[PDB]
């Protein structure tokens, strides 16, 4: 099977205008009538008519500040930037783009995903991992330069796999983590280690978490996941129900095989039956859904 | 259209990484008695014997496993195996680096070395928290570094990069030459994944930047660890349109054209970047060569 829909946040991006990042002058010239998006500490943002709030940008400075991040151009040719800031409690702020991002258009969601991962990175990359030195933003916020050595540090996106193990027919593995509300299962996920391919990572993470041996590992799609800095790569793989479970790396409290039937009805639910699926914008939902209605 | 014919080098086997033991100091110490040791110089080079990475008896550097070492897992039989950085004599024995000699290694050895190489390099570049600045200390068989002030864990970094074959849906495909390569040397289009984009959007973005084409039907082919120093390469193909002219916007690309399967097959047979004619293909151990090859022979 294949994914039915492109997952939220993946539907192409903007004109990120790589060119201009290394061109301080052009940034300054376009800043006059630039746009500004603003994110609080928790990554919350404002929305209006299904669209991200874009202030007039000049109303915080003459020039673009160092702590800002240049996001690109929007249809028409107008620059757009992002800053970390407090937000006004007297607006409509979204606590989690993760749980509410379906309210936004594709463009706005792209802006926000970019802005959110970058700002979070800045907040976690003020020092070189190499020596310890302070670091300084540059190039529209797309690098941080070591203050001692001049060496560039770049935005960090950790790849993670998320997998649906199925039997090749009508059944599929879902699992629940230690502290999750009961009756709540989802796909198996794990970070890619150094020295392994995605395919090997899937097989490894599945074996660790539920003790199955899988084959026929196939990619379904991908999704930026700024919480704070993942990119999720979706897979499916064939397991064997006869092989018993085993919770070695005990991140998984409970797991079972579920029927297509069970999953379809669990998808419709969202306090009745034994399986319930958490309701987010995740590619996880799109994978489960694309399998269950093959 | 197509799938990869071969599993790309460095992906051909997974180790028994023995996740269990990393958080179990005792079991590490018990198996260290008859453990194996791989040793890498600063440049990631190692010694090999009969196409296999050299695994010393491990006790000959310690009573116990040192802090700077990295636990790689088990080998068939159940024997532990570790890796350390050390200076090695350039002159007493040949030192091989995976980048140019990975084809000479067996699959297991190549996996071990790729893991060991990316991890040790990471340690050398993660002695301080990026967050605050504090020293950091290896732990859990070297798979984390703990901040000394806060106790917060830092983890190994792998940067994803895409590499793409743009084809017309039939018999032609885009290849390009970077300004900083020799003059008859072409390959696929590549790029790092930026924050806030999916792989598919990255492919479309990087293709548009480098050669100014608009692509659709972006499909994954496979992946390959790329510890030079810390990438993972994700291979794709996409459909372009030959009638749309080229344009070298983000001028990393000096020249590019559409090539026939015929042309590419004969270019593959001539040689790669290391080895007459106007097209010659970089890629030996790269998934790039495997993608081009898998497309050109159907
Ligand atoms: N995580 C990253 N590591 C290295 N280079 C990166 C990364 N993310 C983006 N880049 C860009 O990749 C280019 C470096 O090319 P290269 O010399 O092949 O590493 C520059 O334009 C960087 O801004
Ligand atoms: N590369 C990584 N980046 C961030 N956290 C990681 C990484 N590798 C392992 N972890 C930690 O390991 C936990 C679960 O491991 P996993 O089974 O790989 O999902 C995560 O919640 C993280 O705290
Ligand atoms: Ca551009
Ligand atoms: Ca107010
Ligand atoms: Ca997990
Ligand atoms: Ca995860
Ligand atoms: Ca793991
Ligand atoms: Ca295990
Ligand atoms: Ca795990
Ligand atoms: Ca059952
Ligand atoms: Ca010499
Ligand atoms: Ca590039
Ligand atoms: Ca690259
Ligand atoms: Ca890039
Ligand atoms: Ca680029």
């Amino acid at each position: 099977f294949r994914l039915r829909n492109i997952p939220l946040l993946s539907r192409v991006g903007l004109d990120r205008a790589d060119e201009l990042r290394s061109n301080p002058e052009e940034l300054a010239k376009g800043w006059a009538e630039a746009g500004l998006i603003t994110l609080d500490v928790r990554g919350r943002v404002n929305i209006v008519d299904g669209q991200v709030v874009i202030e007039d940008a000049a109303r915080i400075g003459d020039q673009p500040p160092e702590h800002a991040v240049f996001l690109g151009r929007i249809p028409g040719g107008r620059h757009v930037w992002a800053v970390r800031a407090d937000l006004d409690e007297d607006s409509a702020p979204l606590l989690d783009l993760r749980r509410s991002g379906q309210l936004f258009d594709d463009t706005s969601a792209a802006l926000l995903a970019t802005a959110m991962a970058m700002l979070a990175w800045h907040d976690n990359a003020g020092y070189s991992p190499v020596d310890g030195s302070p670091t300084i933003p540059a190039k529209g916020g797309w690098v941080r330069v070591n203050s001692a050595t001049g060496q560039e540090e770049f935005p960090r996106t950790d790849p993670a796999i998320i997998c649906l193990v199925h039997d090749g027919g009508d059944r599929a593995v879902l699992g629940r983590q230690k502290f999750w509300p009961e009756r709540m299962f989802s796909l198996l996920a794990g970070f890619v280690e150094a020295g392994e391919s995605l395919e090997a990572c899937v097989a490894r993470e599945v074996a660790e978490e539920v003790g199955l041996t899988v084959t026929d590992v196939q990619y379904l799609g991908s999704q930026p996941w700024p919480f704070p800095r993942s990119i999720m790569l979706g897979f499916h793989a064939i397991g064997d129900p006869s092989q018993p479970f085993a919770f070695n790396d005990g991140e998984i409290a409970e797991a079972d095989w579920f029927t297509r039937a069970e999953v379809r009805s669990a998808l419709e639910a969202g306090s009745d039956s034994r399986l319930m699926l958490p309701g987010s914008i995740s590619i996880a939902r799109e994978i489960v859904e694309s399998w269950a209605y093959a």
